[PDB]
């Protein structure tokens, strides 16, 4: 019976989660402001598409951060017998409530910020159809499990269960990203650059579910407030100065990806 | 602990809110069949696609307004501190249950129907598929913040910051639509057509967030039921006498959009 | 009602957890044998057909589990003059009124026949018309199905979501079964379509059949039944339909190439 009112109020008054909540809204508002001015003198369609895709990372960033800020997109759950943050209690409102405060809001960042991320560097790798597709599929099916296993109570295997099929989905994604566009970025005569953003992608994209695993939704070392700003920093890297790096890349290459959408 | 039967039989039982909500789905299932009648005549695959994407909008309204009416997409909120329908009740069951009977479902008809709309114009109007995908990303983000604000009961400056969202990308939509759209019309040919559905179109849609601001979501000058027959107005001219509109157009000018 | 609770309702419930587990073992299973067996295609556009099949039971496996872990489903309170009206089930171990419902489900459709239809709009040539018509009616038939699942506030809206899913429903048979046989003809792909026509009527149709009979509609099928209709139906759809689907598409990608 906790109140969104209630979870607006435990991150306000706890510097450290609204910190890593707050900081992200208001970087998420500067990144777009920036985006939008660096590129504001694009033409090509093609680039303007692989600009816009990547200055919605933010805004999807600012209006989901906003969704955890304001208490909507978090939850208190129970976690299962055998689970290692099963035992906890959180105070909210005015009296101790069991359970951990949840931010499945995040999984809402990601499941539409990831695909942003994959049709900019899919489109700067000169992707087929094919590629884009399997890439954004897998990598929304790793959000939704990842978004199912934090979600799940009932059982601490089943929770570990979802973990394992979002981790193959993940898979999908990283070897596309590895073995696929790696070398269609040679034909597209991007190759440097999108391999440059590859391993940005690959090494940071890597910290989330080892941030999962160690996290609150896992082993429970890393306390809520923790947990969330290993997240925050993993999303400031992989989503603002991705971008930043991407966008300075086609700002001064716009004719090297120019073509038909 | 509300059911969703009392909010379907409190939705009966107000004049004004009954009315506003059956009388959408009544013109909506109208609407479907006028329109199917009048795109019968249609061969070009692209002239059919922006007739089938203009349909769907009459479609999304007659199930998302059923969503409403049967209660299913209605909640009851406790507005934050500050706001002007805070300290409301409701009589439901029975009981004054506090709060105000949130109509959220009317989000999904937006998030739902305008992609569909906007799908429709870009295509008359020759559109590439960039402004396409801008216009339709930045639609479903306005929508979706804008249920997020409606949703927001935790505070008052919350509400007004989603709206503030919700508003920037509207004006994303906006700015095709009457600065992107205009022009690609004419190297389509569709020119004139496009002047009288954009016009129509941005002065509809501009009415949406005014009528926000003012009823029981904003300042609350309008009633619930006040507010809802405003959504209801609007959903009447942008959705069927500006469908119909279209495809009026669409029939007597198939050789025009061609593809 | 507990996630636990709804978790552990299905599990000692043998009916119940072998349609559910059950569909998630074969699901896995045929994960790997349809990757497996499309280790070898290289033309791009029968890649893009084969992962449409592929994500098939990448959904059914994650949905399914949704659905045995008690995620995704609920217990609903039937309304008056329903049938299944006057229910209760036992569940945190006491009488509670009301029916297990598995909303789960119309997810599972919702997510999964966009895909197959894709892959079989692809494989007739279809040209992009169809294939949105197709997916947006399809899409629109699994939301409404859910709505008239979820709708407790009375017996009639719930047929009336029901007739408006349905409605969704011939639209999207009429393509498949008549435009996409069609077009099929111009691909050189009739056949895979003659061939699987009668599965094809069968099981979509087994849809809404199961729907009007168990506890959603008439209830003349209890839960446990209602359940593994559904499930009977899944399995031929979501593994062995894709299978025929992919077999096909193995032996023929160099027409479906273009
Ligand atoms: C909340 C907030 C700010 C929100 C800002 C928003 C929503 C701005 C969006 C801008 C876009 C989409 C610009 C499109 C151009 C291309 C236009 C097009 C292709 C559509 O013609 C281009 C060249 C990429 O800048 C601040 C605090
Ligand atoms: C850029 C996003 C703008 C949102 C900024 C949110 C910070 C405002 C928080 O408000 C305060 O919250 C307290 C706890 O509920 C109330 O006791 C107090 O009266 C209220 O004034
Ligand atoms: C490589 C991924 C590693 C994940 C391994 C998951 C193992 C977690 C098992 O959980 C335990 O299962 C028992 C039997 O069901 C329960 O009795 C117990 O309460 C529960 O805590
Ligand atoms: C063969 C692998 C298939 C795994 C299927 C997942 C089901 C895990 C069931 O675990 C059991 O759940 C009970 C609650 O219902 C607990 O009381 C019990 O302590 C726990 O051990
Ligand atoms: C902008 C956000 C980014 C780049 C988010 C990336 C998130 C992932 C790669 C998440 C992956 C996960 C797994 C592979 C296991 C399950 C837990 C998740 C969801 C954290
Ligand atoms: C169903 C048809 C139409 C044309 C709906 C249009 C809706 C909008 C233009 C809604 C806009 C909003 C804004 C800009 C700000 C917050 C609240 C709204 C969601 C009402
Ligand atoms: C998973 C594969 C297939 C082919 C699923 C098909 C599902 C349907 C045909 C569902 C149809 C429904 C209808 C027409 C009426 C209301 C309820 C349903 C959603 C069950």
């Amino acid at each position: 019976e906790v109140t969104q009112r209630e979870l607006f109020e435990f991150v306000l008054n706890d510097p450290l989660l609204a910190s890593s909540l707050y900081i992200n809204i208001a970087l998420a508002g500067l990144s777009i402001l920036l985006f939008v001015f660096m590129t504001r003198g694009l033409d090509d369609p093609r680039a303007k598409l692989i600009a816009v895709s990547t200055i919605l990372v933010p805004v999807v960033s600012i209006a989901s951060y906003t969704g955890l800020a304001s208490g909507l997109t978090i939850s208190v759950l129970e976690m299962p017998a055998g689970h290692f943050a099963e035992g906890s209690s959180v105070m909210l409102g005015g009296e101790e409530v069991d359970g951990v405060v949840t931010m499945w809001g995040r999984y809402l960042t990601w499941a539409l910020s990831t695909p942003m991320i994959l049709l900019a560097l899919g489109l700067l790798a000169g992707s087929n159809a094919t590629k884009l597709f399997t890439a954004i599929t897998f990598d929304i099916a790793m959000c939704v499990t990842g978004l199912a296993a934090a979600l799940t109570t009932s059982s601490h295997l089943m929770r570990w269960f979802w973990y394992a099929i979002s981790c193959a989905c993940f898979i999908v994604v990283l070897y596309i990203l590895l073995v696929e566009w790696a070398q269609d970025a040679k034909a597209a005569g991007t190759a440097d650059i999108f391999s440059t953003l590859k391993l940005l992608t690959v090494v940071m994209w890597l910290g989330y579910p080892i941030v999962w695993a160690l996290g609150v939704e896992g082993v429970a070392v890393l306390p809520v407030g923790y947990t969330s700003w290993a997240y925050s920093a993993l999303d400031i890297v992989a989503k603002y100065i991705f971008a930043f790096l991407l966008l300075n890349y086609l700002t001064s290459n716009e004719g090297v990806v120019s073509g038909s959408i």
